[PDB]
């Protein structure tokens, strides 16, 4: 009776259904769409059963993980339904999302009574996630009543998160305060998305106040944590500053406010400058994991700046974003190299992941600029990561370290995704086919590892392998997308149905246990 392991399997089931739904749409295959809906519905049916058992036993953490699957299932059912006019599916999706929101609010109440503020914020994140799914459904159906309910759910989450941040400060617990600020940012993003259903100016202004409230406090918390020498805390705060700036840019973009656009960009640049200084300090002290966390903020800040620059081809911001991403790529390469010399292969893989993420941001900038050399530089970064990933995977499997191997295969899938996107940017069939083969190799090794894991009875390991299958199948679907590649869509559908079927078997065994 391993409920945590069963839920992990069901999340894989939802993720596979989501991928099959995307493949079914690209190919107009109504039968495949029906199959994806049943998988998503079956995942939600079992998750809702597990939610009930978890709460009966008082395991609120497990119950929240079950509610998240309800929400993800609802999202998948709404994505399937909106193309056609499938009101019966949208109603099921709304029912699931509303049930998740209700239970989330009940658990937030109970968590706060018992003084468990971290649990309460996890309940509020589910509340925000359910509000997001409801907002999409309500926008599809032109149901203003339900849009109003989604907005009220997001606002309730932000209101409670504001209260918990104040309690957290009073207990000196700034880490917890930051988790509350992240709820504010996520709630603000949902409200702005709801307000973008034509001129709800009062909702947009509410969303902007929330995001600005989080930015202001994240910036001050980062400054103080850094002055007190608490670098790990400062970076968490800088991530929230970047996330707040992203939402402010979306609000600014929508409301045509060039002033707010510029403010959002300054916040993102300030976060990147602080992260750059923290990375240099962390490497001076020899703290490579810290340093890599700083570099990912550089990439995230650069991604925000490039998005801000999108519409109007802003020359300063695009070149600023380019230098930030290249800075992170170079330092990640250096750290990967040192980590591999010191035999620290997990650290090396984290560095390659930052390299892939930097390369993705550079490819976006190169694309918008028609910059051939930067596109080529981005592809070389992605190809460097993929090559090092398969070397680490090969050695990991040789020594029987399957978890390490799977982490390396995930890097390979991510690098293939970046290379696929560059291949789109050049209209190059050859590069596109090379990216697909990188993804196919990763999927092939992941299937064999899943088989070896299950033969040994290691179901936790096998589920991690199945997730790579899902992610690989998603990359293959993105490559065949808008190209009419029937051969590739079939390989993608095959991988996602493989993961789905094995996830179902593992869920069943975990529930017996």
């Amino acid at each position: 009776g391993n409920l945590e392991l069963a839920l992990k399997a069901l999340q894989i089931l939802v993720n596979a259904a989501y991928v099959l739904a995307e493949i079914a749409r690209d190919r107009g295959n109504e039968e495949l769409l029906e199959k994806a809906a049943r998988l998503a519905e079956e995942a939600a049916r079992q998750a809702e059963e597990i939610a009930r058992q978890a709460r009966k036993e008082g395991n609120l953490e497990l119950a929240l993980k079950a509610l998240q699957i309800l929400v993800n299932a609802a999202y998948v059912l709404a994505e399937i339904a909106r193309d056609r006019g499938n009101e019966e599916l949208l109603e099921k999706a709304a029912r699931l999302a509303e049930e998740a929101a209700r239970q989330a609010e009940e658990i937030a109440r109970q968590a706060r009574k018992e003084g468990n503020l971290e649990l309460a914020l996890k309940a509020l994140q589910i509340l925000v996630n359910a509000a997001y799914v409801l907002a999409e459904i309500a926008r599809d159906r032109g149901n203003e009543e339900l849009l109003e309910k989604a907005a009220r759910l997001a606002e309730e989450a932000a209101r409670q998160a504001e209260e918990i941040a104040r309690q957290a400060r009073k207990e000196g617990n700034l880490e917890l305060a930051l988790k509350a600020l992240q709820i504010l940012v996520n709630a603000a993003y949902v409200l702005a998305e709801i307000a973008r259903d034509r001129g709800n100016e009062e909702l947009l202004e509410k969303a902007a106040r929330l995001a600005e409230e989080a930015a202001r406090q994240a910036e001050e918390i980062a400054r103080q944590a850094r002055k007190e020498g608490n670098l790990e805390l400062a970076l968490k705060a800088l991530q929230i500053l970047v996330n707040a700036a992203y939402v402010l840019a979306e609000i600014a973009r929508d409301r045509g406010n060039e002033e707010l656009l510029e403010k959002a960009a300054r916040l993102a640049e300030e976060a990147a400058r602080q992260a750059e200084e923290i990375a240099r300090q962390a490497r001076k002290e020899g703290n490579l994991e810290l340093a890599l966390k700083a570099l990912q903020i550089l990439v995230n800040a650069a991604y925000v700046l490039a998005e801000i620059a999108r519409d109007r081809g802003n020359e300063e911001l695009l070149e600023k974003a380019a230098r930030l991403a290249e800075e992170a790529a170079r330092q990640a390469e250096e750290i990967a190299r040192q980590a591999r010399k010191e035999g620290n292969l997990e650290l090396a893989l984290k560095a390659l992941q930052i390299l892939v993420n930097a390369a993705y941001v550079l490819a976006e900038i190169a694309r918008d600029r028609g910059n051939e050399e930067l596109l080529e530089k981005a592809a070389r970064l992605a190809e460097e990561a993929a090559r090092q990933a398969e070397e680490i995977a090969r050695q990991a499997r040789k020594e029987g370290n399957l978890e390490l191997a799977l982490k390396a295969l995930q890097i390979l899938v991510n690098a293939a995704y970046v290379l696929a996107e560059i291949a789109r940017d050049r209209g190059n069939e050859e590069l596109l086919e090379k990216a697909a083969r990188l993804a196919e190799e990763a999927a092939r090794q992941a299937e064999e590892i899943a088989r070896q894991a299950r033969k040994e009875g290691n179901l936790e390991l096998a589920l991690k392998a199945l997730q790579i299958l899902v992610n690989a199948a998603y990359v293959l679907a993105e490559i065949a997308r808008d190209r009419g590649n029937e051969e590739l869509l079939e390989k993608a559908a095959r991988l996602a149905e493989e993961a789905a079927r094995q996830a179902e078997e593992i869920a069943r065994q975990a529930r017996k246990e």
